[PDB]
C-alpha cells in the first residue's frame, strides 16, 4: 500500500476571534508547516471544506490564492468536498489517496470558520436553510436529530437523563482542557433544566457554536524521512466512508458509522479492544450514544448506559471522570470544547495525536495509547467518516 | 489495473426550464439509469457539484435524498466537490478511485443548475460574490479572464479578431445541434460590435447562461458485463491540476498543460491518436489556451488556429467543416449553454455521441476511437482532463 502519515498538525485558538475564514486558515496552516518542518513551495495539494460563515465558490482556491501559494513551481492540486461534519476525514482519506497514486507527495487538509463571529440570527438562518424540503421546525438540524434520539427512546427504552449525561461527561472532560469553551463541568439537572431547543434536545445538549481553523499535513513516511525529518506523526492505518439520507422520514439500517467502522478495522487489521482513545463526533448527545456502539465500545442499544456507568462512576469518584475508565474526547467535543461548522472532527485528530505523543497533559491517558481511532459525522446522521491512527 | 467504463449518460434539455434543481438532477439521474440498464438500487455511490442557482449544503446528499435513494440496502457513499467548471471531470477521476479501490462497483456522478432562471441580478450578484478579495471590477470573472487575454496578446501578439472567432466557430457548431441555445451562426463583425463586457471581451465572447443537469453512471467493465463500446467509452485516464482563483502573470500559472500532459502519460497515448476534442471554452481566451495546452497547435499558436479554421470556413461557403475543426461540435458553453459548474458534463456526452456514431449532422468521419475531455474551473484556476476510449 505505502505508509502514510499526519506529519504536521497546527491550529487557531477556539471561540469568538473576530478574525476572518481566511485570515484562520492562513494562520493554522502556517502552524501546521511548522509543525512539520517544511515550507509552502514542500505542499503538492490542498484540500478543503466549506465555511458557514464565509460561503465561498472554490473554497479551497479562494484559501489557496488568498494565503500566497502562488505561482507554484510544478503540479499543486487543489480542492474542495462537502461532506457535513465528516468532511476532515474524509478530506484525510483522499490525501492518502493523493499519495497513493503518486499525484501528490504531501497534501495541506484545512478546516475553518466562524460561526460564533457571524451572529445569532444569520447562523441561525443559514445553519436552517441548509434543511430545506426537510418538513423539520426551526432549528432544523437539532429538531432532525431530536426525532432519531426520540426514535431510540422508544426503540431500545434509551432514557432521557442517559441522553443529558453526554454534555455532562463532556464538560468534565471540557474542563481540564485550557482553550475548551466550557471551563465549568455541569450537573445533570442543569443539563435537564437549560432552555429547550426541541423535545428531548436542550440548550446544554447542542453541538457550541464557535470560531476556529485547523490544518493537516499529509505525507508518505519514506518522502517525509528523506526530506524533512511516532505518536505526534501518527500512521493513518485507514479510513472508511458511508451515507445516509440528509434528513429523517426509521430503520436501523439509516445509521453509517458501523459500516464505515467496520470497514475502517478490516482495513487496517485491528479491532477495538487494539484501540485506546476514541475521538467521537458529538453534535448532539444522541449521536455519540449512538457512536460508541457503531464503533463497539458497547452492544447496539447499549449507549445511554455506557453514558450512566461512565456518570455514576463519575460520582463516586468524587466527581472526578477518570480519562481511563472513559478514554473518550477528553477535550470536550462539539459539547465542550468548541463547533465550528464542518470544523470540530479536526480537533477529534489533534486530541488523537496529544494522546498519541503524550502530550495532553492533565488529559493525558496513561498508559499512553498506541492506537486511536477518530469519528466525524455530516448532516443528520448523512455521512460518516472513520479513520485510525497509530503511533508505529 | 482495472477497466472502468461510462456506462451510462442522461441529462435533461437545456434552456430557461422553469425547473428546480433537484427535478433536473433526479430528472437526469433517471435518464442515466434507464441507459444503463440500471436500478437506483444498482448504484452504490453519488458525487454532485455545487449549484449556483440553489446553494445546498452537502449538495449530492440533498440531491440524493429528495430523488428517493434512501434507505439503501448496502453501502452508499455521497460526496459533494467543487473545483468549479472542472467539477465533473474531477468527479469523474473520483469515481474511477471508488471503483478502483472496491469503496463502491457503481458510482453516479451528477451536475445540475439553473442560472438562467435564477434572474439576471441575482446570477451576476453571486457570480461577482464569488470572487471576493480579487479586486476585479464587475462583471468579475469575464474581467478576471479579460486580464489573461490582454495578457496573450501583449506576450504572444495574439489579436482581438482571433478571440472573436472563438464564437464565431462555436455558432456554425451549434446550428447543427437541435438543442443547442444559439441556432443562427454570428459573424466576426457581429461578435465585434455586441455590447462590450470588458475591455477586449464582448457579450458574444460570453459563456451562454443555461439551466440544465446532466448525470453519468460510473462503473467497472467486468462488473458491468456481468449483471447490466463507444457509448459506453472506457475512461482511460484522467488527471488534475491546478492555479490561483484569481489573477495578480505567469506561464507556469496555467495548468491545463500538466493536467493533459498526464492524462496522456497516464492512458499511454498522444495528441494525435485523438479525433475528438471537449475542452472548456467560457471564454475564447479559455479555448486558445486550451487547444495549446492540449497539443493541437504550438504555445503562442491558439488564436492563429481559430483564424486558419475561420478563413477555412469562410472558403468553404460558410461551413465549417468537423474533420478540419473536431471541437466542440455542440457549441460549448459559448453557443450549446453554460449552466455554471454543468457544461464540462457537455463535453463529455457530446464526445460519447460521437464515439458511439450518433452525432447526427455533427459526425465525424471516419468515426472517432478515442476523445479527450477538459473542465476548467475559477479564471484558469482549476484543469480537469480526462480521454475517453471505446475500447482497448
Ligand atoms: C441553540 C441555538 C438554537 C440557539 O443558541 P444561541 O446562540 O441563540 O444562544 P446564545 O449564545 O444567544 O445564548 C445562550 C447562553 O448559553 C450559552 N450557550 C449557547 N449555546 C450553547 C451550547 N451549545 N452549550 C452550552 N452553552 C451554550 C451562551 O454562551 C449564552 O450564555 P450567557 O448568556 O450566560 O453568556 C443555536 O445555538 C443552534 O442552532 N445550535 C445548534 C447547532 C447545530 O445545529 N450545529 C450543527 C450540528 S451538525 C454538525 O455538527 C456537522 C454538520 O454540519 O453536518
Ligand atoms: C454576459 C453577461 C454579463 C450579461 O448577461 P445578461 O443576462 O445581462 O444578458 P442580456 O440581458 O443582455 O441578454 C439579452 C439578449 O442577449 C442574449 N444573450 C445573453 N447572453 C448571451 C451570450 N453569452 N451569448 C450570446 N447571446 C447572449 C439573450 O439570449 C437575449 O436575446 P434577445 O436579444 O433575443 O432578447 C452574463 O451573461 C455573464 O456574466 N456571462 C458570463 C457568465 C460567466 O462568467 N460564467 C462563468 C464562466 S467561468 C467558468 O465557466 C468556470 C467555472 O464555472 O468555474
Amino acid at each position: 500500500s505505502q505508509v502514510v502519515r499526519i506529519v504536521g498538525v497546527g491550529r487557531t485558538g477556539i471561540g469568538k476571534l473576530h478574525k476572518s475564514v481566511d485570515e484562520l486558515a492562513a494562520s493554522a496552516l502556517k502552524c501546521a508547516l511548522v509543525d512539520a518542518n517544511m515550507k509552502q513551495c514542500d505542499l503538492q495539494a490542498l484540500i478543503a471544506v466549506p465555511s458557514l460563515a464565509s460561503p465561498q465558490f472554490m473554497q479551497a482556491h479562494h484559501i489557496a490564492t488568498v494565503a500566497g501559494l502562488f505561482p507554484t513551481k510544478g503540479k499543486f492540486i487543489v480542492r474542495t468536498v462537502d461532506t457535513g461534519g465528516a468532511g476532515p476525514i474524509t478530506a484525510l482519506g483522499m490525501a492518502v489517496d493523493l499519495v497513493r497514486t503518486r499525484c501528490a507527495e504531501t497534501v495541506a487538509v484545512i478546516a475553518a470558520d466562524a460561526v460564533l463571529s457571524m451572529g445569532s440570527g444569520a447562523f441561525a438562518e443559514r445553519s436552517n436553510a441548509s434543511l430545506r424540503r426537510s418538513g423539520l421546525p426551526e432549528p432544523c438540524i437539532p429538531h432532525g436529530y431530536d426525532r432519531y434520539a426520540q426514535w431510540y427512546m422508544s426503540r431500545y427504552g434509551l432514557k432521557r437523563e442517559q441522553l443529558a449525561m453526554v454534555p455532562v461527561l463532556m464538560s468534565k472532560m471540557a474542563e481540564r482542557h485550557p482553550e475548551a469553551m466550557c471551563q465549568k463541568a455541569y450537573t445533570l439537572d442543569e443539563v435537564l433544566h437549560s432552555r429547550c431547543v426541541a423535545p428531548v434536545t436542550n440548550l446544554l445538549e447542542c453541538a457550541r457554536r464557535a470560531d476556529g481553523a485547523v490544518a493537516l499535513i499529509v505525507s508518505g513516511e519514506a518522502h517525509y524521512a528523506e526530506h524533512f525529518a511516532g505518536g505526534s506523526k501518527p500512521i493513518i492505518a485507514s479510513v472508511a466512508e458511508a451515507s445516509g439520507p440528509l434528513f429523517p422520514p426509521i430503520v436501523p439500517d439509516i445509521f453509517s458509522c458501523r459500516h464505515a467502522a467496520r470497514d475502517a478495522f478490516l482495513s487496517a487489521n485491528l479491532n477495538v479492544g487494539d484501540i485506546h482513545f476514541f475521538g467521537l463526533y458529538d453534535c448532539f448527545p444522541i449521536c455519540l450514544i449512538q457512536a460508541v456502539e457503531a464503533v463497539g465500545l458497547c452492544p447496539e442499544g447499549k449507549g445511554g448506559e455506557f453514558m450512566e456507568t461512565a456518570y455514576n462512576e463519575m460520582l463516586n469518584n468524587g466527581g472526578v471522570l477518570d480519562p481511563s475508565k472513559f478514554p473518550i474526547n477528553t477535550h470536550g467535543g462539539l459539547q465542550c470544547f468548541g463547533a465550528p461548522w464542518e470544523v470540530p472532527a479536526m480537533y477529534n485528530i489533534t486530541e488523537a495525536i496529544a494522546q498519541l505523543s503524550e502530550e495532553a497533559g492533565d488529559r493525558q491517558l496513561t498508559p499512553v495509547p498506541k492506537r486511536a481511532l477518530v469519528y466525524g459525522n455530516g448532516g443528520i446522521f448523512s455521512a460518516s467518516s472513520v479513520a485510525i491512527l497509530i503511533s508505529d
